[PDB]
């Protein structure tokens, strides 16, 4: 779909599942499960299990912020390479966690399927992630 | 492939900042993608505007060739979705190939109209512009 259109979606996916914030995970749980291969999606679901789970335990304790760096694509292979970083931050101490520098592997694709009305606000253009692994630098 | 004025805060905000960073760029190794995705990007009202710095002798790409360059920078933008209404400050950086150092930056408001559109669309038409969307007025003013 072109390279920036490409950027917008990936990037825009790991604000979505690498952030953390209680009042919008509803919202971010949904576009991650939309923009998602059902097997890549319930890997990430797996946060969110029994009462265990990471709204269900963490609420509104916290909350973390993602700031993207870099984004390089290889567009035949459908993959693409994300640097970024994570602030974490809790609401009853006075400042922010030291950041974090993360890279973030992931395949994509394109298949606009079921074009449904609460899905094409969040994906029109049925991008889904393929493979997705992170891991610090 | 649909109408409707807004797809939301973030998408919205691709899409115009895009336009803004296409229209608002100068490089002569990017003109021509730039050039064309402002027009699909366009009302044909706000396309022959745009387009008509481009015609003639003295079109830009022909006077400037690649003697110079200028990038944006997007500060911030306001969205009043309900009206597909959007203001966008942007900076601009100008740099004359014939220099050691770049030009001053300069900072510009982006008062916008856009909407999108079902339209017949071909092959790499739907690859730049897939929502189809397009500004339906644009007027640039300085900080």
């Amino acid at each position: 779909y072109g390279d920036e259109i490409d950027k917008f979606w990936l990037t825009q996916y790991v604000i979505h599942r690498e952030s953390y914030d209680f009042y919008s995970v509803q919202v971010d749980y949904t576009a991650v499960g939309l923009m998602s291969t059902p097997n890549v999606a319930e890997s990430y679901q797996s946060k969110f299990k029994g009462r265990n789970g990471l709204d269900k335990v963490l609420g509104d304790s916290e909350t973390t912020r993602v700031k993207i760096n870099s984004v390089i694509l290889d567009k035949p292979h459908g993959v693409a390479t994300i640097r970024f970083t994570t602030v974490r931050r809790v609401r009853s101490n006075p400042v922010d966690d030291q950041p974090q520098r993360w890279i973030a592997i992931m395949g994509y694709e394109y298949k606009s399927l079921a074009m449904n009305a609460e899905q094409r606000y969040v994906n029109p253009l049925g991008f889904r992630v393929t493979s997705y692994r992170v891991n610090p630098e």
